[PDB]
Formats: structure tokens, sequence, C-alpha cells
């Protein structure tokens, strides 16, 4: 009997590629795959680069089903309404996720299709547990960000336990001083204050959709039969041992992209730009810094002044990926110094880019980086430290780890100002500063060489889910 798996991600890119990235795997193995795309996240990828590459080819059609339910989104619903999409997801997919189960099982009669024998949802995904379990299928869940991170959700409780969520004052919002609280009560980050617990606490409401989802997450993820989170675990071990206390059995599956590897479908709305690689051909060894602030987060007119500016007197060569709608409001152009750098072939500029192959190629020396937890998996693959500018999310999460304990990272202040951008990058690419970062960061890509390597620690954890959950359905 051939496993069927049904996926379930976010409709965000940084969802859809790890769970996209396991889809593969199974298909590798012999399993059907049905992948579930929202139409919100479908048909926005259809008008940006065609039914052809989105859907797969047909040599691995028969195993590989793509499936698309309703979510009562607009298409105009941004990707950094975060809240606009988690609650309009967990109001509306449940019944239409009901009914694609239905459908699946009735083709086993109608087509000889193999019965569902697992469901793997996005932990956000919290109706792809509930119409599993209600048709007696089993689910196992996918956190798609790190251990950190997931531990600073699982504390949102205590957080509206002690007061602190809501904000009853709503000036201390973006209190520095008050941000700076330690929170001496988190297992497993002793270290922890207010500002680094994921950044959707930071709310007023009683109501804010985002806590609510996040207490309902983890509920379901408690109930799952088992968590995969693509992380490492010895990068994140203090953390995954408190974590265990609270879920089913965990997964470090990370990097899983580089399991993969070790040993044909467009998931993006943004087209990679081919000039990348061949221009950083063109620079020195460890000259680079590059720029990326992932798929999600924007950013102020001022604060993209102040980088540009940063950029162009830090004193190196630099790679921005400058995303087309990174920018709040009307398009304002780049500074003078900035243009003529690019002009003279000193800077570039592009919408997106291939970033495993940038982070690791030789001539990248830093990543200034807003966190995202693939973008951090993938700059540990590639051993480049980070300067790190975290966004929403566990991003602040994230960044106080590599400050403080993984060691492969230093931060910039929220408040972006040119002159410290420079400076810091300065530090970061000639200083001692730098040195120890990016020494730090040469031991965990060997670490994760390790890992990922047949035999190895993460190698290891994907064939236990793969085998022992995952693909033994019949
Ligand atoms: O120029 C770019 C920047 C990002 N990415 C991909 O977009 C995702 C970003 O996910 P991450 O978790 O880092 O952040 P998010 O986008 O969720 O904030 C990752 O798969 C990246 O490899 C990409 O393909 N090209």
């Amino acid at each position: 009997p051939t496993p069927h798996v049904v996926l379930v991600p976010f409709p965000g890119q940084g969802h859809v590629a790890p769970l996209m990235q396991l889809a593969r795997l199974l298909h590798a193995r012999g399993a059907r795959v049905t992948f579930v795309y929202t139409q919100y996240n479908y048909r926005r990828l259809l008008r940006a680069k065609g039914e052809a590459a989105v859907r797969p080819p047909a040599t691995s059609s028969a195993r590989f089903r793509i499936e698309v339910i309703d979510d009562g989104l607009s298409l105009s619903v941004p990707q950094n309404d975060v809240g606009g999409l988690v609650d309009s997801l967990r109001k509306n997919c449940l019944h239409p996720f009901r009914a694609l189960l239905r459908r699946l099982g009735q083709e086993v009669e109608g087509q000889d299709a193999p019965p569902v024998t697992c469901v793997v949802g996005d932990v956000v995904m919290t109706f792809a547990a509930a119409a599993a379990r209600e048709a007696g299928i089993p689910e196992v869940q996918f956190f798609t960000a790190s251990a950190c991170g997931l531990l600073g959700y699982l504390h949102y409780g205590e957080l509206v336990e002690r007061g602190l969520v809501p904000f009853r004052d709503a000036s201390l919002l973006a209190d520095d001083d008050y941000l700076d609280t330690p929170l001496e009560w988190v297992p497993g980050m002793s270290h922890m204050r207010l500002r680094d617990m994921p950044t959707f606490c930071r709310t007023t409401d009683p109501d804010d959709v985002m806590v609510s989802a996040t207490l309902q997450q983890m509920e379901s993820a408690a109930g799952s039969k088992a968590l995969i989170l693509n992380t490492l675990y010895e990068l994140e071990k203090d953390v995954v041992d408190a974590l265990a206390a609270f879920f089913p059995p965990i997964y470090t599956v990370g990097p899983l992209a580089e399991v993969i590897a070790s040993s044909a479908m467009d998931i993006s709305i943004w087209q990679e730009d081919t000039r990348c690689l061949s221009w950083l051909d063109g620079k020195p060894a460890g000259s680079v810094v590059y720029v990326n602030f992932g798929s999600m987060a924007v950013m102020t007119a001022a604060q993209a002044r102040e980088f540009a500016l940063g950029l162009a007197s830090c004193g190196s060569p630099f790679l921005w990926v400058k995303r087309p709608d990174v920018v709040e409001g009307e398009e304002v152009l780049l500074p003078e110094a900035l243009l003529d750098e690019v002009a003279r072939g000193r800077g570039l500029v592009v919408p997106w880019c291939p970033q495993a192959a940038v982070l690791k190629h030789a001539a990248v020396g830093l990543f200034v980086s807003h966190c995202g937890w693939n973008s951090l998996l993938e700059a540990t693959a590639a051993g480049q430290p980070v300067l790190a500018w975290p966004c929403h999310g566990e991003q602040t999460t994230n960044c106080r780890q590599l400050c403080e304990v993984w060691g492969n990272g230093a931060q910039l202040p929220r408040e972006v100002e040119s002159g410290a951008v420079a400076r810091l990058v300065r530090e970061m690419m000639v200083g001692d500063l730098g040195k120890e970062k990016r020494a730090k960061a040469a031991e965990w890509k060997a670490a994760a060489e390790a890992a990922a390597r047949k035999g190895g620690a993460s190698w290891r954890n994907v064939e236990r889910v793969v085998n022992d959950l995952l693909l033994v359905g019949g």
C-alpha cells in the first residue's frame, strides 16, 4: 500500500519552503503526496509565474498532487498583514479542508487512489489537525521556525497570566527600557527579555488575533503525534530540552534542505535575479556585504534611506536584495551616493536572488538579515556571520540567541541610522567583532554539515520521522 501524505503550509514562502522540501523527499521515497495550497497562495503564484511553473511536471504528477482550498481572502492582503491572513485562515479553511479529505477518500474507489495515511500540518494551520483527528487520520505537525521561537510562543500564556499581555499602557509598546525587562522564568532561555519574545505579544488588544491564534496553535501542537522542527539540536539544545516537556516527541531535522542534498515547482511570487552570482564572481573573497529581509517584512522609506546611506558609507561592496514591495509608501529614489556606487560596479541592488547559493558564494563575507528562520538556516549552512535587524514574530528571539548563545551574529538597533549602520558593518567586516562571529559561524557550518551527512543527528531524525511515522501507513 502506497502511503499518502497530505501537507498543509501557511501561505508564506518561509512556511511553504520547508513543507515543500519534505514533500519532495516523501515523493522520492515512493509516497503519494497531496500538497494543499490556499486559493490566496495559488492564485497569487499563478498570476506571477503561470500555472505550468507552479504545478508539478508530468514525470512526478502521478504521485504529486496539488489541491487548492478556499480561504475567503482577497488577493490584495499583503504578506505583512500576518494577523489578517491568520484570522481568515483559521475561520474559513476548516470546512473546505474537511471536504478535501472526503474527496480524497472518495477517490480511493473512484480512481484507485491510495487512502490518506498522514496529514502534516504547519503548526499555524490548526484546521489541518482538527480535520485529520475528526477523520481518524494520524497527524504530525511541522513548526517552520526556530526552537527558541516556539519556546517564546509557548510562553504567551504565561505573559497573559503575569499581566504583561495585553499591554495595559500603550506608551510601553515601544519603550526601550520596558522592553529590556528580563523574564527570568522561561526554561531554556534564562536570558529572555520582553523584547526577545516574538513580537506579536506587543499589543494592547485583549482580542488580538495573533495572541489568540498562538494559544490555539500551542494547544493543537501539544496534541499531535509528533512535532518536526527544522533546526539543529546542537545549536538549540537548551531550548529543545525545555520544549520536550510540553509537546509530543520532537524531531530536529535541520537544515532539512541540506539533509536532502547529502542524500520543478516555483513557490515564489518573485523572480530570482540571475545576475547576482556572476556579479559576485567579479569580487574578492569575503569582500561583499549581502543584505536581505525575506519575503514578508516591510520597512519605512526613512529606514530604507538610512540603510542605503549606511551601505554607501560602510567601506565594502554590497549586494542588496531590495524586494520590490519592501518599502511602505510611494516609491522614493535611492540616494545619489549609492546609485553612483552601483554605476561604478561596487554595489548591486536586485529585487530577489537565489539566496542559498548567494550565501555560499566565496565573495560574500557578511549577511545583514531580518533573522527569518529559513534565512538563518541558509546562513548557518553557509558559514556566514550575521548582522541582525529583526522585524517581526520570532525574529527578535532568533536575534537574541544569535547574539548571546549561538555567537555567530551581532545586532543593529531597530532605529536605523546611516552612521551606525556603516560602523557596525565595518566592525563586522574588519573588526574583532566580525572575526569572533565569523569564527563561530565556521564552527556552526561544520556542525551543520556533520548533522546533515549520513549518520548525523539531523539525518537520523529525518530517517526516523519519515520511516516510522510518515511512510508507515498501509
Ligand atoms: O532573495 C530571496 C530572499 C529569500 N528567499 C527565500 O525566502 C524564504 C524566506 O524565509 P525566512 O524564513 O528567512 O523569512 P520570512 O520570509 O518568513 O520572513 C526562504 O526560503 C529564502 O530562501 C529567496 O528565495 N530569495
